[PDB]
């Protein structure tokens, strides 16, 4: 039963030249969509304060991915797509299982053919209703790569991949502004979740996202080390200029709101399993991305992985 | 050796409103119960008639504290005939306590539950008290505690108790563990005592140590039939404890029944805290029930009766 | 590797006021004891004459600190003849300490207990000192320490000590552990050493690390014959240490006997704290005994002698 | 997986009757001989100073001098302080510029007979080959090389020419390696493993980082470290570098990681900056560390530091 804080990665003998030699790009072929991916497999979360068009514009420059939140209008999308044609390939449109959610998703995907990824997102990915929903989206968009979640165990990973999802989002309760564990007692240690879900998905030639619980670049590296194909970040990317969330200047300091998508704040804006925080303002996100990628490059260097693809193979966890 | 904090519930494949009601048939009293098996503690700041009136609307249970007068009881009962079915009158082992109790149960036949409550449920003296109350009130359902191990749960049920209160030292204003070194991790206590009670077709209350709706779910998931709450229900309009406005903030006193504050009022194993004021308890009750419904949904339980069967605990650091 | 915080006592079925008195017969001095076997530590802020006067009224014991003149002792004895039966005169090693001790014992024959106390009870030098004291005072009961393991308990008892003082590094104002890395978890120390002592019909004092009555209970439950308290008795009226009123609050100094503060007063392995003022020690003694009585009640012990017998520890 | 906090040393019977903290070593590859008290001031720019070297020499301690002195500053120091040169190392990373600077120092100051080759990652084949090259170039100088945390790499570095292997990745007080990269190793375990590896080849190790009190230094020696290197414990003194800052009525000194942004700016981060309350003259700190370790030796029955690891039994806490 391992969380990120329970482990370190062992350094290992390497034959690398320097650490500039390290390639964080991955190449993936998705099981069901048959589509191909090339990029740095870190994803801005589809939270309304994180998965913003402003976030996507910066992250595109580092070949990072954005799961866009589900509170932009079609006109907002078409304006963005018009102005930022070269930002559309590492971008996903998001939906819950609502008929209204699905409608809106369908209009974006019709209006903006360059968007080739769908993020289907529920708190409880273990319901039959979500499984059937994944199957239907798969029937409606056979060439769109589907991310689906969330779950924390292998049986549910297999079933979602066999139902038509390409990439399974892994994490229940680990998120920085999540209160699922306190309100319900349900969840799963994230690193253990990733290890189990990674094996289960890879057995079927599918993929996973480690979604939530990362608070430093070291955690991101551990999740990749444990076999995650992608890592999704909320709190690390909140509080930047490009982030959503109200700017609040009080008592001589600057803060940004950050809140869970099932917080009372979110539910009012548009039973609670999320909370609100005020994050000290962080400035521009590009400095944060550079820190994250630098940290992972060094991890690779320490374990002798010349490419991120080699990281999980070269990873031996030490229990602390 | 587990506390609530040592575990998470594993989510499970479901095919599914969750029904949080339970139906019980009590081994010794032979009476039946239907309701939401969450109980307001018989603390003087929690088990109040004002608490009872709201909890009734949600079909929750109130163990009333032992510091109301007969006139006060008679008053409440005459104006609130429909709260009476999910109410227990409480007593310690005292002569005076038993007398107060008897007067209440005589004058208010609608009260069909008795909460017999001492800090140390392991004393022969307490065992003999339970027997005496079972003789006196053959048709009343008896809750009796507290204990933390199976052999004592067995002994108490065979002595006539229907429902055993489980917990020594986990409570939010309890100081037993610091004062005496005595106690038992609550989750382990519940698991063990639940197996013991259920072997005799009896029942248990997880009494103490819940500070969030997830804890309540873990107690139920571990096999508790009922969960008893003090701290989570303290601090509301309906709660007792003086309202204190200081430094532009509002607080409510909450204190252990063996605290120096309680003893003065009416050797210490309880403390006093000031709780920031919480407003109406109704909103807390919804938050709790909403939490537990979601637990049920996550593990594929259509009703609370299924939760323990569908619970697989995951050990967390 | 257990500390007090690592365990709880399991309650047990009972058929029961609890007697906190114990009777002991000492292996080497051949003397007998009846009393409540909680001891005030021989720290200059705790093992005071004022502390002894209160503790006597509850039949508790006082290991007097080693920084009173003989004239001070003579005056206390003259004025307080009934407070002398549960008192020890304390000493470190070396000529001057031995000489002081002798003078006190000679002047005040009612003092029948000797507390021999060094940081490291594992040295040959200490063993030989225990031997000398025993030979000089063959009817005095000897407390000697400190140690944490069974081989050393045995050697000290065979060298002539009656009661072995157990604990290295657990004290609230001790810094041995940070300074030297040396020590031993106190509860495991107690269990091990008690078995060693009791095999020779000797006795132990659990010395250090109790910060609440539950801790005292655990120490006895693990088989400690006596429990010695410093920090729990510091900060009272009867305690030494300067009363300091500052920022509208009252504090008392409390400090390790190897703190720079102590060394200066008369290589540090102790520290200084300021303890909020606690008032009269009487109320604290009652809270302590009240808590231990309730432990006995929870486990079915009618007498303190029955507590280790009826103790089952739960790892928490 | 052990850290210094996870253990205590068991006391033991002794017949001692002051403890000698001097050691003598004969180095595997350089064939040179050492005698002194084997505690080393780290080669951080705030710790490995000429002013530090001057005080530490009085106690027979060792200084790994930082990389940011000029050639004239070295030559001035050596001219004015001929008696300090026996117990210092000149330092270098693997960059062309570092190594050149070092060559110039060794050419100017023939009394400097120790070299400290110091990278964050001693596991690279690039570092291994650089060690071989420095050994070829300076066959009579004693070479300290690191950092690593496992035996295979200790052996390889020793076989490649290094005399003394610097052990520790991530434990340092102002290191952020573990947060930025997830990479590391518990320091006590690293020391035990690496000491065994080194000693089997007749080499030696330095436990580098993670000591915050004398007890930690004693534990590292007790685990088999030949030397212990200190950054944090020596920061914040008069003799230390770092700016003296008087603010809010108090005195502080900067202390920062050599891969911190502060250090990089000054001359992708894996170190941080702190302000350490000013400690005064380092001599009193040195007396406290030595007194602590002498006292550990006394408790375990070691007349001499050379006997400590042999008399050490760790108890897990
Ligand atoms: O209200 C919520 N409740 C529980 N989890 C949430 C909520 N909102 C967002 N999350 C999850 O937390 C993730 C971000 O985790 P973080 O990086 O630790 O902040 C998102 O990708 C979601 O999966
Ligand atoms: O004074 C006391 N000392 C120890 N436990 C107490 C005291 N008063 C009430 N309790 C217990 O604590 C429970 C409430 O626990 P809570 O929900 O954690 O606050 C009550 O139902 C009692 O079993
Ligand atoms: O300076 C010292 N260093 C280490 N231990 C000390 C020192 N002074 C007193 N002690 C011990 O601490 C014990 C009291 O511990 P306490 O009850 O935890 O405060 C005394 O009985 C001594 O054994
Ligand atoms: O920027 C840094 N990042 C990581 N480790 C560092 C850095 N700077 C110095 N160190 C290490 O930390 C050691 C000192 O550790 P300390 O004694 O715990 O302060 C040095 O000898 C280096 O090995």
């Amino acid at each position: 039963s391992l969380d990120f804080k329970d482990v370190l990665l062992r350094p290992k003998r390497s034959t690398l030249k320097s650490r500039s030699e390290v390639d964080l790009t991955r190449s993936f072929s998705f099981r069901n969509s048959k589509q191909t991916y090339s990029g740095v497999p870190i994803i801005a979360a589809n939270m309304d304060t994180v998965g913003t068009f402003e976030m996507a514009k910066v992250l595109c420059k580092f070949s990072l991915f954005t799961a866009v939140h589900k509170h932009y209008s079609l006109v907002q999308w078409q304006e963005f797509a018009g102005q930022n044609p070269d930002c559309l390939e590492h971008l996903a449109a998001s939906s819950g299982t609502g008929s209204s959610d699905f409608e809106q998703l369908e209009q974006i995907l019709e209006a903006i053919p360059q968007v080739k990824y769908i993020c289907l997102d529920v708190a409880n990915g273990y319901s039959e209703h979500f499984v059937e929903f994944v199957k239907d989206v798969r029937k409606r968009f056979p060439q769109h790569t589907i991310m689906a979640g969330n779950v924390v165990t292998g049986e549910m990973v297999e079933e979602l991949i066999l139902s038509g999802a390409d990439i399974i989002k892994v994490g229940i309760g680990p998120g920085s502004v999540c209160t699922t564990r306190k309100k319900t007692g349900v969840g799963y240690p994230q690193l253990s979740a990733v290890m189990e879900c990674a094996d289960a998905a890879h057995g079927l030639k599918g993929h996973i996202i480690s979604d939530g619980g990362c608070s430093c670049p070291g955690d991101v590296a551990k999740a990749f080390g444990a076999g995650a194909d992608f890592v999704m970040l909320g709190g690390m990317l909140a509080g930047h200029s490009e982030s959503g969330g109200e700017l609040i200047e009080r008592d001589g300091k600057k803060y940004k709101l950050f809140y869970g998508m099932s917080s009372e704040m979110a539910m009012k804006k548009y039973a609670s399993e999320g909370k609100t925080v005020e994050v000290p303002f962080k400035g521009d996100v590009e400095h944060t991305i550079r820190d994250i990628l630098g940290g992972i490059r060094s991890t690779c260097t320490y374990v002798g992985a010349a490419k991120l693809k080699e990281l999980s193979r070269r990873t031996t966890f030490i229990r602390v």
